[PDB]
């Protein structure tokens, strides 16, 4: 019996059925995946096996926590009808975040835009896609008179969709006649429901991120391609008033990234950008944020002295995935603290926040750290660490090709954590999984000696550290990477962390952080 989770998908009422009761372990059944055994497998978990549990918080301080919200988490073909359960989709709801009396974010980020003319995110440069949105008008003049203009590259589940996006019924109508604000389906329709049940809530648009930052050196050194991604800035501005905000998630200028064209003038010539946005004098745009790498060394190639003096207002530091597979040893993920000398978790929150503020002269309250709603694992791991109780984490893996995770291997996502490998009620890891609170990192991991499976995630206790971290540093606030795979407990821990008085109460938090 839980208050966080069904012990059984519950499913979802499409067109009067539900075709998707128990779809989840049907899943798990044809698959063969077992929590306590398996080390390889992925579980494909729909959010749905969750309870929604967001609490509200007084929000009016000087902080802020922002939700990236990813519009391919909506998807799930089980929801349908019977035909496919080999494989499924998250089936994340954007009404889980429709709470009464305040809002669990002050501003949802829309994730992503890309861009017309990205060759390195897909093989036409999103030409298809700019025609389908009625911004070209045929695959030519898409990348002849649009090159660097920004736009969803998933029209479906920006502008069309019903399900998990707030809506019913199937209607009639094509990209075309539904990109705008007032015609929306899809989550920028999900985006507006929030924005009519919630006047003070804000909408972020993100452009770029980890897989479509392939072309942003090269729009950046370009004036005719900057005035082209400013036009891109205008008409989307245009076309959803209740947009407010900016996001260039360019991961990252001066930097490898993804593997992307870069160069030593990448933030110089991003900064000209920024201003030459702001030019632009869009009236409802009302900051410009940019991502940062955690790594010093990456913050260093990034000029973020230009971007600050550019007028940016906001940096989101991308403080996750600090544990890549590739080197031999085991890491935390997304940890506030490290020893300096660590060589296993070799970035820290703390670490970038400092190099920020104390090298590149960075207000404080411009920067906002981020908590993750999903983990990075390693198979075939072994657990060094003298004593685990008190000592930093260290350990080491051999082979974690096809690591355990829900969607994509390696990585599991907050849903599968709270059904199958922790129990945050009884205060303990489930099926053969054990919690260790690292005092150093002051961070958590998950370790089952039997599949030999080590999990780095976010937990209650960490996102409440974090934000105790962000009050006590006066920074801006928090993000969470990605909101969608949150049911509440995280972001409830990140606004107790930053000591906000709750406003609606849906669950107790207070058993879930273990001291």
């Amino acid at each position: 019996k839980s208050n966080l989770i069904y012990d059984k998908d519950p499913g979802y009422v499409w067109d009067n059925k539900n075709e998707c009761e128990g779809a989840a372990e049907e899943t798990y059944q044809e698959l063969n995946y077992e929590p306590s055994i398996s080390a390889d497998k992925l579980t494909w978990t729909p959010t749905r096996l969750a309870k929604t549990v967001f609490n509200t918080y007084e929000d009016d301080d000087d902080f802020n926590v922002l939700c990236y919200f990813t519009d391919w988490s909506q998807y799930d073909p089980r929801i349908i009808n019977k035909e496919i359960r080999d494989t499924g989709g998250r089936s994340a709801d954007i009404l889980r975040l429709n709470t009464p009396d305040g809002r669990p974010f002050k501003r949802l980020i829309y994730s992503f835009g890309g861009l017309i003319g990205d060759k390195k995110y897909s093989a036409d440069g999103n030409a298809s896609i700019a025609v389908r949105l009625g911004v070209a008008t045929d695959p030519d003049d898409a990348i002849a008179n649009h090159k660097g203009k920004t736009i969803p590259v998933d029209p479906d589940g920006a502008v069309l969709a019903s399900i998990n996006c707030g809506f019913t019924k199937w209607e009639a109508g094509d990209a075309n006649e539904r990109y705008n604000q007032e015609k929306a389906k899809g989550l920028l329709g999900g985006f507006r429901l929030l924005h009519e049940a919630d006047k003070e809530l804000e909408f972020s648009l993100s452009i770029g991120g980890w897989s479509m930052s392939g072309l942003f050196s090269e729009i950046a050194k370009d004036e005719i391609l900057r005035t082209n991604f400013v036009e891109g800035i205008k008409d989307f501005f245009q076309r959803f008033p209740m947009f407010s905000h900016l996001d260039i998630d360019w991961e990252y200028p001066g930097s490898i990234g993804a593997g992307n064209p870069n160069s030593p003038d990448d933030g110089a010539n991003f900064a000209i950008l920024i201003q030459q946005i702001t030019d632009a004098k869009i009236s409802n745009l009302k900051g410009i944020s940019i991502a940062s790498s955690a790594d010093p060394a990456k913050i260093d190639a990034a000029n973020i002295p230009a971007l600050m003096d550019a007028g940016v207002t906001g940096i989101n530091l991308m403080t996750y995935d600090f544990f890549t597979l590739g080197d031999g040893k085991l890491s935390h993920h997304t940890n506030i603290y490290r020893d300096p000398s660590d060589v296993y978790s070799k970035y820290s929150i703390d670490d970038a926040v400092t190099h920020l503020i104390d090298e590149k002269k960075v207000d404080p309250k411009a920067i906002f750290i981020g908590y993750a709603g999903y983990t990075r694992n390693a198979k075939n791991a072994t657990i060094t660490t003298s004593i685990p109780s008190e000592e930093a984490l260290k350990g080491t893996y051999t082979d974690a090709n096809q690591t355990l995770g829900s969607f994509e291997y390696s990585v599991l996502e907050w849903t599968d954590i709270i059904c199958h490998y922790m129990d945050f009620e009884k205060g303990e890891g489930r099926n053969g999984y054990k919690l260790v609170h690292d005092k150093v990192a002051k961070a958590d991991y998950l370790y089952s000696e039997a599949t030999k499976v080590f999990i780095s995630l976010d937990t209650p206790r960490s996102v409440r550290d974090k934000g105790r971290y962000v009050k006590d540093k006066g920074l801006g606030g928090l993000f969470i990477w990605s909101g969608d795979q949150d049911n509440g407990i995280l972001t409830n821990a990140a606004h107790e962390g930053l000591k906000r008085r709750i406003k609606n109460k849906v669950i107790d938090m207070t058993p879930f952080y273990l001291d």
